[PDB]
C-alpha cells in the first residue's frame, strides 16, 4: 500500500545469470532443456511475444521492444547479449537465464543434472568429472585455477568432491 | 570421433522422437540433412564412434556399450524399438543447432508448395503422401498447430510447433 514494489521475478534472474558460477549455469541450462513447457509456461510465453520476427532467438532491440510495447542492470544484459557470437539470446538460454528456484530448486529436479554429472554414479562429483563438464580432461593453468576457485566456493566439506547436499545448497544460493 | 560432447539430452531426445508430431518428425529430418559440418560434427562423430560394424545403422548393443565405454529404464525402451546415420541426427539435434529462423526456413518453403507463406491442408497431404484417418490425422495436426484458426500454417505458428515441449 502506498508507493510499493513489485518486482519482476524473470529480469532478476536474467540480470543474475552471468554472475552464477559455472557449474550452476551448465546445471540451469540442463534444467531449462529438461522441464515441460507447463513448468516454464510464463516464460515461454513472454519470449514469443518477444520474438518479434520469428527467429528463435532474441535481440537487445525485441528485448528493450518489449520494456517499451507491454536501469544499469537490464542496460548490462542487453550489451552482454549484444558481446556473443550471435548478437542474440537462443530460446533455450533465455529459458536457462530467467528459470526461478521456486520452481528448479527441488531435490526431483536438481538430480537431472547432477545424475549427469555424475559419471560413475558414485553420489559426487569428482575433479575429474567436474573437469569432463566443461572440456577435455587431456588438455591449462587458467583451468586448474578456474577449478580450484569453483570447488572452493561448492565443496563446503573440502574432500575435493561435490555431494548432493552442496549441490543444493550452491543451486539455492545468488 | 575419439573425443565427443555427450548432450543431456541425447538419450531423452532419442526416446521422445517417435512421439513429435508428425510434421515436426519431418522437419526435423530435412533440417538434420542441411546442417553443416560445424553444427552436426559432433553427433556424426558419436554415430561414427558406435557404429562398430561399418553398417552406417546403430543397434541396441552398439548404443548400450557406447555409454559403458564412455563410464534409466527410458535408455532401455528405446533400445528394445537398426537406426541409420539422418534418424539418429533428426532424433538428437537440441533446440539450440535446430531453433533459428535460417534452419527451419528450409522444411518450411519445403511444405509451403505455393510459396504464399502458409502451409494449406492440401500442402499437408501431399507431405504426408483414400483413407479417412490420413484426413483425420491431417485436421488434429493443423488443429494443434494452426494458433490463430485460419486453417493454415503461418511461419509463426510453424516455429511455436517447432520449440513447443
Ligand atoms: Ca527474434
Ligand atoms: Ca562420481
Ligand atoms: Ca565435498
Ligand atoms: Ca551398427
Ligand atoms: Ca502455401
Ligand atoms: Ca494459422
Ligand atoms: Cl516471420
Ligand atoms: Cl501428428
Ligand atoms: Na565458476
Ligand atoms: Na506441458
Ligand atoms: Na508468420
Amino acid at each position: 500500500q502506498g508507493h510499493v514494489e513489485l518486482s519482476s521475478t524473470l529480469l532478476k534472474n536474467l540480470k543474475n545469470f552471468k554472475k552464477e558460477n559455472e557449474l550452476k549455469k551448465i546445471a540451469l541450462t540442463i534444467i531449462a532443456k529438461h522441464l515441460c513447457d507447463v513448468e516454464i509456461n510464463n516464460l515461454r510465453n513472454i519470449f514469443i511475444a518477444l520474438d518479434v520476427d520469428n527467429s528463435g532467438t532474441l535481440s537487445s532491440q525485441e528485448i528493450l521492444d518489449g520494456l517499451k510495447k507491454i536501469p544499469p542492470d537490464i542496460h548490462q544484459v542487453l550489451r552482454d547479449i549484444d558481446s556473443n557470437a550471435s548478437g542474440q539470446i537462443h530460446y533455450t538460454d533465455f529459458l536457462a537465464a530467467t528459470i526461478d528456484k521456486q520452481t528448479y530448486l527441488k531435490k526431483e529436479v536438481c538430480l537431472i543434472p547432477f545424475k549427469f554429472f555424475d559419471i560413475d554414479g558414485n553420489g559426487k562429483i569428482s575433479v575429474e568429472e567436474l573437469k569432463r563438464i566443461f572440456g577435455r580432461d587431456d588438455i591449462n593453468p587458467l583451468i586448474d585455477k578456474a577449478i580450484d576457485s569453483l570447488l572452493q566456493e561448492v565443496d563446503l566439506n573440502g574432500d575435493g568432491e561435490i555431494d548432493f547436499h552442496e549441490f543444493m545448497l550452491m543451486m539455492s544460493k545468488k
